[PDB]
């Protein structure tokens, strides 16, 4: 995607050399923003084939509030395997905070249910937010939230969403992360009888890993293709009732997939 | 400031006419990002006279973890007065979450101390963050956090900070918000022996209130003047020991103040 490729090139040109906690190098920049008008097409990177199957299953899993990889395992999604403990647990990552953020008195807050009611009853609210950044639970998580905070906004019948991503793996994670939130906007818009607006992506520490440099160079030598079109084939009873088969991508014409360590 | 006037113009050019919570119309855009290199000068708006006095007091108050207006009121800073209850309390707003976010198991996390330790000992950490967005306590607050989540970053000996501001009053609030976080960056950099980098400002629902339009167009007819300079006169033993008199602003020559209704 044009904006995605411009970001890759900016990291290459301006990124500073850093040594992460694993001793793996990265080139990194701080602070970047991109905007995708969802009426122009579904923002699935075309300069490498991206498998939407894992993107969809991960999002559905987040929305169920599940933090055990069993469901991902039942569907051959392995992206979370290395973080899980022997029991397949990740601690209270993403999904748990989205659906049952724990309060000190023993209660839980369902941010997704709150957002859906805010969209339906108070669409001009300036606080239609979901935060996965539960400071009090970070130590229990396998990974502190990278795509950490997001906000919805409604104008002229269109639903937009902005994500604050505190740590971004540009080559491997970003393509996935953009598609995930774009999909969520389509699902929320459908459930609230709205059209799709923009997906605004904001990055904090935004980096390319040193072992993704050959892959990045290959990807940047390719020209982007017109974006695909997302089709939802069935309108479920709620935002929590989607299934994998409800989504179809049409007109997706990517360059060959690119493997990275 | 150029960036600030450009944002005002963007809201005017692209914003959607809506109605705020109280009905008071707003013009709003969603999603914006701008950067201030703090080595260029302290980012205090010059196209209208802004008083740094109130900004400093508010930041020292946040850093103490205070949520009662008494300290502000005593120092003739009245920006929070309208929000307070009969005893002066705001509920667990900004300062309380910064200094003592309550966990589920009964602990309290001092996020400011955490960030200072991360800057000194692991400056390349990708999670040097402070969040005031405590989902469990939002409805106990007089105002849910507008400047809600911020992250620090270090490169080439310089400290940068990015703020995610979910709701922004462009005319009245923004000049204060930018100066507040820029001051914080200077303070943190001093405490960690770092130089200042950039302050990156990102907006969510970014709006101009309908009753600030003539004030906004008046401000947009003026040319930004050179940025002022910030001089910190002492290096306290901790980030929580700064005093009002430690900060001095030099070379501030703004256009006339422009009053506006909140
Ligand atoms: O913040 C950081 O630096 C990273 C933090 N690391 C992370 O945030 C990890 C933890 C697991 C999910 N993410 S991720 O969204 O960044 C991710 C996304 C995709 C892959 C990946 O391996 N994708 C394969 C195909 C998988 C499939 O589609 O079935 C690909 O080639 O695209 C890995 C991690
Ligand atoms: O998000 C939103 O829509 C706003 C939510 N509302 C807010 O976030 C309010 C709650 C109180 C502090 N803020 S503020 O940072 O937006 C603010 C800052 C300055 C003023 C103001 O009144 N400044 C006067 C003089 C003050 C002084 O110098 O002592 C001026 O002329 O600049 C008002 C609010």
């Amino acid at each position: 995607m044009k904006q995605y490729l411009e970001l890759m090139q900016k990291v290459l040109d301006e990124g500073t050399q850093k040594n992460d906690r694993t001793g793996t190098g990265t080139l990194s920049i701080f602070g970047h923003q991109m905007r995708f008008n969802l009426q122009d097409g579904f923002p699935l990177v075309t300069t490498k084939r991206c498998h939407l199957r894992s993107i969809i299953h991960e999002l559905l899993w987040f929305l169920q509030g599940d933090t055990n990889i069993a469901y991902l395992h039942e569907n051959n999604v392995t992206i979370w395997d290395e973080w899980a403990d022997e029991n397949g647990d990740l601690g209270p990552v993403y999904g748990k905070q989205w659906r049952a953020w724990p309060t000190p008195d023993g209660r839980h807050i369902d941010q997704i249910t709150t957002v859906l009611n805010q969209l339906k009853n108070d669409p001009d609210s300036r606080r239609i937010i979901v935060s996965a950044w539960n400071v009090g639970e970070l130590d229990k998580m396998a990974l502190a939230p990278c795509h950490a905070f997001f906000q919805f906004y409604v104008a002229d019948g269109k639903l937009s969403c902005q994500l604050y991503q505190r740590s971004c793996d540009v080559f491997l994670g970003l393509p996935f992360n953009i598609a995930s939130y774009a999909l969520l906007v389509h699902m929320m818009a459908q459930q609230c009888d709205l059209e799709v607006g923009d997906f605004v992506w904001t990055g904090g520490d935004t980096h390319l890993y040193s072992n993704h440099m050959d892959q990045t160079h290959l990807q940047l030598s390719r020209e982007p293709r017109p974006l695909p079109k997302l089709i939802i084939k069935r309108k479920p009873e709620s935002i929590f009732d989607y299934r994998f088969e409800d989504f179809e991508i049409e007109g997706y014409d990517p360059h060959p997939g690119i493997k990275a360590p």
